[PDB]
Formats: structure tokens, sequence, C-alpha cells
């Protein structure tokens, strides 16, 4: 599963960027 682990890791930065938008992600 080194192919799925590497492909899923390449798109991990997007999870950290959106993870920040939480305190203001309650309104909507």
């Amino acid at each position: 599963k080194y192919e799925i682990t590497t492909i899923h890791n390449l798109a991990r930065k997007l999870t950290h960027r959106l993870a920040r938008r939480n305190a203001g992600a309650t309104l909507r």
C-alpha cells in the first residue's frame, strides 16, 4: 500500500490549510 499511502500524503497539505478554518466554520 505504498502507492496509496504516497498519493494520499501528497494531498495532506490541503488538509492542514483547511484545518485552520474551524473557529469560523460554525456559522454556516
